[PDB]
């Protein structure tokens, strides 16, 4: 993608786990980010699901240069522009649309959009995309659905998200078409409150080590 | 929606159950409508699946003005225009398309379209819709699928239809994102054959009572 | 379809099984095709998943006149034009897109595109299509998903492909909405590589026989 200095591919190959973060209290954002990085996890997807999401991205971009912070739940060009202005290095959407694909490919940061069907995948491919999220992974029919969906497209790569846990992420990572998975367990909503970051570091370290072979 | 004097939201918040109606003999339409209204069920989806469907909508709008009569299985702008002219107060589609979303938003009655994936949901959201049918519910993976799909979208509301019955409607109604469900069991064929409209009134009454809490 | 001398329907009604072919070695294409025809299987889908695919289609169209050869994995107008020029009698795609639907209906050969949802089906129906692939059949939820999806569309017909084998093709063929199925087992990759043509003829004959009643 000519307008993207950082490729979507590089974002996904950084590590085997991309945490799907929901941040309710802004003050927890930076420490949380540092804790994840200290555990070996650098690509951070801050979902636009709370009022302070954009401000958390901005704060993490400024105070934690060691993170590759991005946005999640980007639903339209308007939000895409807002997270870009805030410093997102990448954007994730749970699905795709023509206006979002047009705005993203014309913009400066990579978009890795979710798909659930081959038709949706083909529409992203019409805009030159090769990297996608497979969301909701389990609900779309998990590993087997993903193996079927990917069968006719040898060059495509995914980051399945949705119902993935330490119990099954290895099943996904074993696939040739999968580069990494998205998960919510590295940052327990209740771990935030009270200032419990060592817990988060530990979980991240275990996620990374549990991913090998 | 600026062109819609009756909102899509008000159609779905009217009651917990929207009967999905397949009218084979025109003469049954009006008495069936009155019987459903007597039992407290007023939002009536007359599917464009039988030859007399548009005539039933027109007869119900004329003889049972208190019912909120609408059309179902609306597949394109041409059908939407026909049911609108016939007196439909709302239109339901099993899936969505851009010309259908465009024609609907340019028109006078609300469209509540079905979606099965987040991408389809996002395309509806680009036209500013917030109310959707989740069809076919069970085959799309039922409750869990809907819970995964709805997780990143806090403002959207659904009316799941497809495989819902007394056995499981409460499961769907309990979700925060669900306002009502679509079902076919309120109008049994044998009650019509018997002219036992009281059976239909009773079933509607039970559907509504069984939905509380 | 006015620009299609051969209807999409005639393609699907020719036989109960359409082999999904992956030809790695160009030299094996013609005798493979003759072996399938000798076993009673004429509609051949040569997928655009190998470098020699378009040449295989050309060689089969010229040399095995009793075969109805077409292309598979057609992803955009460019590929459609190319297989059209090489002699394909039909095109199959794993999903659909407006550009693909528009180029196909303006063209000379039938496109039977795959769908997974009612919205995808409706988009195809906006361009006048009545015949579709249901891909990936099993991952989409198999027979039940297909039954639910087709319930509101009495005129639509399908060719399910994806996870279908002798163990279950009968379950699909028994549906009133199914005209035939697509499968990969008649042409085992290892038989094509070695030139086991009597084996291929035998598998084809068993496929056809096992499909009755």
């Amino acid at each position: 993608m000519k307008n993207w200095k950082t490729s979507a591919e590089s974002i996904l190959t950084t590590g085997p786990v991309v945490p799907v973060i929901v941040v309710k209290k802004l003050e927890h954002a930076v420490p949380m980010a540092k804790a994840l990085v200290a555990g070996g996890v650098r690509v951070l997807e801050v979902t636009l699901r709370t009022e302070c999401a954009v401000d958390a991205i901005r704060a993490i971009a400024k105070e934690v240069p060691e993170a590759i912070v991005g946005a999640g739940t980007v639903l339209n060009p308007q939000q895409l522009a807002e997270v870009t202005e805030a410093g997102a290095q990448f954007a994730i959407s749970p699905g795709l649309t023509e206006p979002l694909l047009k705005a993203a490919t014309e913009g400066t940061i990579p978009l890795i959009p979710g798909i659930s069907t081959v038709s949706e995948l083909m529409l992203g491919m019409d805009y030159g995309l090769k990297e996608f999220k497979f969301f909701p992974a389990e609900a779309n029919g998990g590993v087997k659905a993903l193996q079927a969906i990917a069968g006719p497209f040898s060059q495509v790569r995914f980051c399945p998200t949705g119902g993935i846990s330490p119990a099954n992420y290895r099943d996904y990572l074993a696939l040739k078409s999968v580069l990494c998975i998205g998960g919510s367990w590295l940052v327990p909503a209740d771990a935030l409150e009270a200032g419990d970051y060592d817990r988060i570091t530990k979980l991240a370290r275990e996620a990374v080590e549990g991913a090998k072979l």
